[PDB]
């Protein structure tokens, strides 16, 4: 009777048709590899090899379903990007904005032209379909525990600093920026970097929106590395005064919507705008002067996640960047 | 799965092609060097002697890429300096700035004629070249840690003064004028003098720019030094009240570009005139009497960053120097 788990943990509903402990340690590798490579550890996922799934996997969030499905490896998920992707490759979206490649595991012959590597089996699907959810659904994790954890940790590469700012900053504000940072799914594995400019500029600013933008211009080398492909800036596209015309002005300190939004019509406006996407494969990168970069996400947000932003603050100084085009309007 | 590294370390991809203890020491060599040559310990590079480099050379900075290329040793880097450099000794700019001299490395009975001695090979090339970045890449380092660290070390030497700067400045303004200190890559071999100076001046003086160049001003001899090629200030060239009338007038205490700045076309038509530099090989020295001298820098950041400064303030005191001239004009 005494069941004592306190909050329950992250439990994955595997079939038993497939378990191996093969899964197990792929999880573990999975989860060092959050840990490099968003700079972020993560809690052990529990493999449940339940008995009889018709190869049904279920993620259970401690416990909320999160996913299912019937995992037929007759079907690869192969996320390469290619020219050649097309429906043959379905290009899936799950909850997180995941992209994920259905394509028929027996078109490997087209995988092969490309980066056949991700042309998932049973267990890469796993792990893949894992990350694509789970590290996906970034920023859940960055709870206090974490936090002040990772506060524990690099104690020896200070521990001054790491100390400061405990003694200046205090949790609320470090986590209140961290999560904010990790909206961008920075990696965070320079953790110094953020520390050692918070602790100056952030006992100066009390702006939190700012105090991540700095931050990100801080870390703007790497933000750079995210979408520098093949040594530039990929798919570059220029967002205006289109919107700092209404929504610079209108910004009030609600921090609503209604922070910027002037009524629903202009947001839907400017999606319909967006709807005549500059990146017609979503490939980024809504370059823009903005802090309210943040209010552009939400535009994004609805209905293209997929694109990836910059603000132009934030830009490479002088990094040469493929300037693609511009919205041809978002002034409605 | 536990990996836990904190802020990861730096990073040098080496080819395996190449590699050697002998460069694990070169680094230890370097490092020290640092120590030496800017009185600035360095981390160690941790060397990585990737398998199948096709001499491909690769630094990661913790770890984000900042150089790749393919170490063929058929060119050399001579900085020499010399006359004969020419386009067979092609002066290529790092993002750093420093400048690479790749010259033929069979074009050596041209190095003969001058300091052959740094016509790099392979391990000079690799030493140097990390110079030419990393340290180069100078103030990056001065974090937290390395300042309370400094101010560990030391302590024989006072401690009391040591002590008295942490009892009354505090790291912050401390770590501050340190930082920008090392913009001129002053190498700060007696931090005391620094200290001694600081102690009592900053206890009055609260202004960052005057807390370094009264600074630079105490240092003055290790200035000179920097530049006194021959016994006397080395290519002296003057600037003056072409910015004064506008810019130290235009003196804002918002401390942006703004801070002077009256307009890009200002910016932009100074720059026109750097275009007809006062040295036209580079060689120094923006002299001028500024504390604003910031300023100027940013002047040459665009695009001479090659050219070192001095304000009039920071003078040799009737020190011989060879003024070569001044700007035809830098008035408009």
């Amino acid at each position: 009777q005494n069941i004592s788990p306190g909050a329950e943990p992250l439990i994955l509903n595997l079939s038993s048709n497939i378990y191996s402990s093969d899964i197990t340690q792929q999880i573990e590798v999975m989860r060092w590899n959050f840990f490099e490579e968003s700079g972020i550890p993560l809690p052990k996922i529990i493999v449940n090899p339940v008995k009889n799934n018709d190869s049904a996997i279920e993620f259970l969030l401690y416990q909320e379903s999160i996913y299912k499905d019937t995992l037929i490896d007759d079907t690869v998920y192969f996320e390469a990007g290619h020219a050649e992707i097309s429906f043959e490759f379905v290009q899936e979206k799950l909850s997180t904005n995941s992209i994920v490649y259905k394509t028929n595991k027996t078109n490997q012959q087209l995988a092969h032209l490309t980066g056949m590597d991700v042309y998932a089996t049973t267990n890469d699907k796993i792990t893949f379909l894992l990350k694509k959810l789970v590290l996906s659904n970034a920023k859940e994790f960055i709870g206090v525990q974490e936090t002040r954890y990772l506060m524990d940790i690099m104690e020896r590469k200070y521990n001054e600093l790491v100390k400061e700012l405990q003694r200046q900053l205090g949790l609320s504000k470090i986590v209140d920026i961290l999560q904010r940072l990790v909206e961008e799914n920075v990696s965070i594995r320079d953790l110094r970097t953020i520390f050692e400019t918070l602790i100056f500029w952030s006992t100066k600013e009390k702006d939190v929106v700012i105090l991540c933008e700095y931050v990100r211009i801080a870390l703007r080398r790497h933000i750079l590395g995210r979408y520098s492909v093949s040594g530039t800036l990929l798919n570059v596209w220029l967002i205006g005064s289109d919107i700092e015309n209404e929504l610079r002005e209108s910004i009030r300190q609600t921090s609503s919507g209604s922070y910027l939004n002037i009524s629903p019509e202009r947001t839907e406006q400017i999606i319909g705008f967006l709807k005549n996407i500059m990146n017609p494969t979503g490939n980024g990168v809504i370059l823009t002067a903005l802090d309210i970069r943040r209010y552009v996400k939400k535009m994004i947000e609805g209905s293209f996640p997929s694109v990836p932003v910059l603000s132009f603050q934030e830009v490479g100084n002088n990094i040469e960047l493929k300037v693609l085009g511009t919205v041809n309007d978002f002034r409605a």
